[PDB]
């Protein structure tokens, strides 16, 4: 699991 | 899941 904080994060950092 | 590539991403971007 991770999506409770993970949207994406690859160059753009986490947006939520 | 996203943990297979998620280590973080909040300030540093994704490292895994
Ligand atoms: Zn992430």
């Amino acid at each position: 699991d991770a999506e409770f904080g993970h949207d994406s994060g690859f160059e753009v950092r986490h947006q939520k």
